[PDB]
């Protein structure tokens, strides 16, 4: 699961602070 990865972008739910919907 790429979600179990991104969990941790700096910590297990840094994820939600960090997918800007405009790449």
């Amino acid at each position: 699961n790429s979600t179990t990865f991104h969990q941790a972008l700096l910590d297990p739910r840094v994820r939600g602070l960090y997918f800007p919907a405009g790449g």
